[PDB]
């Protein structure tokens, strides 16, 4: 890995653990991997997904909130905000005691995240019903390029585009 993305690892199993779910750090290695893995035509979407990044990131998690991968998706799409220094949205559905809680646990990682960069505009996991959550998933991957598909393919493109902003700060 490179500093800057071993970095952001270990920064996420602190906030992780932190937040009482130590368990989410394994989950994003598995990220780690396919994000490594992934082709050439794949890590071409995520350089042309970035440079069409919007000024408000408006978003939705494809899966359940009260899932580790859904969790995930959360936190990196918080991540991609706070390392494109934009204020966003990122809607869940919370509609159940375990969906509650994911989102505060995605919450809690975000803020953490976001303050360890020094990210200052707003970035909120944001209670909302289930078209408007699957409208936005669907409207963010459409301007950016990014096929829709599971959760796994969100993590790994949402990761992907972690790489090319980090990539872009060190570009000369």
């Amino acid at each position: 890995l490179s500093p800057a993305l071993a970095t952001l690892r270990a920064a996420l199993t602190a906030a992780f653990t932190a937040a009482g779910a130590p368990d989410l750090a394994a989950v994003f290695d598995a990220t780690l991997a396919a994000a490594a893995a992934a082709p050439a035509a794949a890590r071409a979407r995520a350089r042309a997904a970035v440079a069409n990044l919007p000024a408000v990131l408006v978003t939705g998690t494809p899966v359940a909130i009260d899932t580790a991968e859904g969790v995930l998706v959360a936190v990196l799409a918080a991540l991609v905000a706070a390392l494109s220094d934009v204020p966003a949205i990122i809607y869940v559905e919370a509609a159940t005691p375990e969906q509650k809680a994911g989102a505060a646990l995605a919450a809690a990682i975000a803020a953490a995240i976001a303050e360890a960069l020094g990210a200052k505009q707003p970035i909120t996991i944001t209670a909302a019903d289930a078209a408007t959550t699957a409208a936005a998933q669907a409207a963010f991957g459409a301007a950016l390029g990014l096929p829709v598909t599971d959760a796994a393919g969100m993590n790994r493109d949402l990761l992907l585009l972690v790489a090319v902003l980090l990539e872009r700060r060190a570009a000369l």
